[PDB]
């Protein structure tokens, strides 16, 4: 029976002790402490060696990425790539700390665009009329000048030209995940999440990749250079096989919608994830998948019955850097080659 | 009493414009007239007032849609690659999957059955659970039922609703022969499948007037769902492909189809229930015409985490997705409560004109 | 096992059938249907006769109000009196349909002020600077000209004069509930909730009655006419005895904060309410009493273990008129004398 | 590609002012420096950015408070009826009851112990659970624990926290003799009890440096709680009055005490954790000076239902509760996560000046 007790600042500002104290502070501070424990359990599983039998079964993917004792799926909505959590996610991917990424179209394109031009701080209350008259697009309390997307068009159209040519003369069958690997190779910039993902053979799934600026560009491009196909069926096999042949899986899901459901549904194919942390502000009462508690996923078989999943009800821009500080960042040496 | 205090609390006020509307609730001393009760939400305040504003926005869409036009039928079909005739207002209706598991399925089905909207957008669950409900029902439960006991009994939870695993076994038996035919048609009849084309096929096959997608294909209302693999239809396509390889679902052609629905519209309205892809994909299509003319959002998401789901309509104005001169409305509510009321006051009142 | 099925508009717009269909529609529509059932159960208990033994025990209050088989506590936050739900609540109180009211200071004063001047529709986004420069106060998307409070001051100061005089020459010991009955008698207007409450011997509790414009006025008044006392201890005995000697109780609570906790805590004194409906938009995850589910109150003994309470997660301006339409309003003849 | 479509999507943009701040998160290739990590929230966006803005607002309060003044000590005490000396910024700290059950109790206690704020406002639970924690602890649990089983074991739930019934039995034994003395002092020494005066007495009696209210009375920090009867202290006053009748708690005199704290301030700041009375009562006091100079809200309430709890700081500007020229901040978060971080970056950095 653990007693409630908050950090005592009479001790001074001892940051690690202050963070450790969230576990006995209560409400979402305690859920944060539980999330640190769940993620550290994923990491300590991941670093355990594969036995001969485990290695046999897990080798049954055709994937270039070396397999580990715990395959970690990291999912996040577009807004988090607009935010500075882009840097947090880039770090994890750069150091091979996670194994599969799932994001929406915005979460791909805004990473690449930030390599061409920055996003700026604003306010939620800025009025749409005056912004639109000035070509400034609003993302929460962030601002993206539309010139950013004009730079994106310039950068992307030559790649689209090459992709159709490789499709039609070299037999390439494009999928969202194959396109995202190509885009990461092209951006060729170490600040980019997708640069490191393709370098480290970390696949990125985004079944609705046409829902965004990338879609705008493909759409415009298709009038002059018709026939690009993006197949989502092959990518469904690819993500599902990541779960099916894992020794263990963990899910770290930031936000809701397709990124949350698609990771969870893949893990149903192995009868459930072993570890899971949600971080989002959605609420269950309207029945949405976004606001469903981890225990709903247990009824489907998406999380194992014997798992101890946790949801932190909070804006991930506040807690995800703190979570990484207390978990992956303390084990960085183990992830380096 | 301190003089500055008195001056701060008892400050003079300007007179408000003469057309300012007073707050006043429905008076049950009149008895119960449900029409008058709903009309009274407009002057009740808070989200009741936004509901009244949403009635007005949707009634404006409908009245626009009912205006005659003269436009060349053959060129419209050619630029949109669609058999659907243009009207004076193209209405896009988007809804998340949970609402198809709820009884809002019936509400949506009624609108599509009577050809009252022009474009549907939903996620994968919002397709498959309409079809599965023609095979077996969904049941009432509670949000607090524990997942371990449910899982051990083969029962899956959707909010406070429940669906047995066996529903999906029936879905599998129904779907597998259709997937066989789709692969045969792709490989020997040149069909280039996309989600919308598959959803039209599935509605024709289910052949059941309780289904949204049966009515949608009958009435030539396309359904866009660019992540159609993310659910049970996905599971089935996946298992089927190891028995019968080769099905492809392209999303590029469906992007051309939805965007041209917005580009070549005379007017557009957006009615969006929930967040995620369904909200963003409709709004982004409408950026292609420099913005929708009318818009109603009904969802429970909040802006403060920067999510697109929680963004107010005025964020969409900044992008060009809603016109600067539109008067869009968001109702902050569970759509299971307010969408039937909204339909009662709008489309269902205009049923005569839709014949 | 009840199947999900929504209202079919092919039947036409049959309003009562449409409302009845919320119960099988799911999510908060089903919780609304359950709330209709809980409230109708309060009403059908309330109309059951008191047996001789029940009548004996329930007569042990010194209260002028005739006792009934189910004592219904109605609680609501200030914003709902600013809104047109003021009319809904006035109707229930006018026809003796509820037995105890609990509200905050704003929920008293705005009822009285609406008898002097109206509240107007506005928008949530109106900016505070321009409003303040014009003396317009904002309540959500409603607007109250500050002249309304100047009219309140004019109306109220003579009553405060009389109350101190009766305190100091006639032995009157003021409490919030006694002041609210007096204010309702003085406003003498059938549009006012508190007019009907005092006429029908329905007590109104508001332990923090000084937190609002009423407080402002008492404060200003106390410089020229010092010594008014408002005792909250006596009002605590009064509300608790309403629960202790009830045959059955129901709680209908709109909103959170003190109105919710104070009704629930009174009912702990009888080992729990028999029926309960919450309607509010607060969420449980921060640990607040406002966002606690009814099942939290069960652990305290504030709701009986064998009750079937329900929370509707929604803005009460949308659902409370619908709830009243389906419950109290259909039994109006039984409440008339 | 349709020309209007291209023009709508590829619209030119104005250049933003040169001092515009770029978004950029903390880079863990630097390793883990927690100070730099917290500083990085300012440029991370969404509520992380509001957290950084809240650090700045509170640091501005503190810096103002540390400015010297010359003001007549005797007249200030007479107009406020308070022994507390005036400083250059009077800070009001408000917090709902649940936060005293959480470990935020320790955070608040530290601030009051070091005399860093001037006025506390809390609800009844926020008083009594501080005192009870000096008798017996609160435990960690889960939100989903069922009330029937808990009730049958005599365990009471507060969110995901748990407190046994026996905690309140210990409270009863401790409190009853003190209530006896209060009635004796009212009836034969002329004491006119109010909530603040009772809370000062209870803090002196608990005599325990882990208690917020022990430190508050030692440092002459008044605690306002105008519905002090709404909780366990209420239960005890109630049961006690049938054994020893006559205790009165007046709220009118406490209204005079809190309002004069705002009226006679040089500057004020408001730090408000949660909603309800604690938020409204501090803000209303500050209307008496035509508005607070600085304000930080931390709560999870939303505006859309019109509640005062969910109102943004800009609503308070319309009333005169926050000055038109202030730059107030709300962080949309559970205070159990962000208040210790906020204190770490503000008051706890200034500990040297507060000695």
């Amino acid at each position: 029976s653990t007693q409630v007790r908050g950090y005592d600042f009479n001790r001074g500002v001892n940051y690690r002790a202050l963070l450790e104290a969230f576990g006995t502070t209560g409400f979402q501070a305690t859920n944060f402490g539980r999330a640190v424990q769940q993620v550290n359990a994923m990491i300590e599983k991941k670093l355990e060696p594969l036995s001969q039998d485990e290695d046999q079964h897990a080798d049954l993917t055709q994937s270039r990425r070396p397999l580990t004792s715990c395959t970690i799926f990291l999912g996040y909505t577009s807004n988090l790539i607009s935010s500075g959590i882009r840097e947090t996610i880039r770090y994890l991917v750069q150091h091979n700390m996670v194994d599969v990424l799932v994001t929406t179209a915005g979460g791909v394109e805004e990473d690449l665009i930030k390599c061409l031009a920055p996003t700026y701080l604003g306010e939620f209350s800025l009025r749409g009329k005056e912004l639109r008259e000035n070509g400034i697009n609003r993302i929460g309390n962030l601002l993206v000048p539309n010139e950013n997307y004009c730079k994106f068009e310039d950068w992307l159209m030559p790649i689209l030209d090459q992709m159709v040519m490789e499709q039609n003369t070299e037999g390439v069958k494009w999928t969202p995940s194959k396109m995202i690997a190509r885009l990461g190779k092209e951006i060729n910039n170490p600040e980019s999440v997708y640069y490191w993902a393709q370098k480290n053979h970390i696949p990125v799934f985004s079944p609705a990749l046409t829902d965004g600026s990338l879609g705008d560009m493909i759409f415009f491009h298709s009038y002059k250079n018709p026939g690009l196909v993006l197949d989502i069926v092959e990518d469904l096999r690819l993500i599902n096989t990541q779960a099916i042949f894992a020794k263990c899986t963990g899910m770290i899901i930031l936000g809701g919608g397709v990124v949350k459901h698609h990771i969870a549904n893949a893990n149903l194919m192995r009868n459930g994830a072993d570890y899971a942390v949600y971080i989002n502000t959605a609420q269950e009462f309207d029945g949405s998948d976004s606001g469903a508690r981890p225990d709903e996923a247990v009824s489907w078989g998406k999380i194992r019955v014997d798992a101890q999943p946790v949801k932190v009800y909070a804006d991930a821009s506040l807690v995800f850097p703190l979570l990484v500080a207390e978990t992956f960042a303390q084990k960085m040496d183990a992830f380096m080659h």
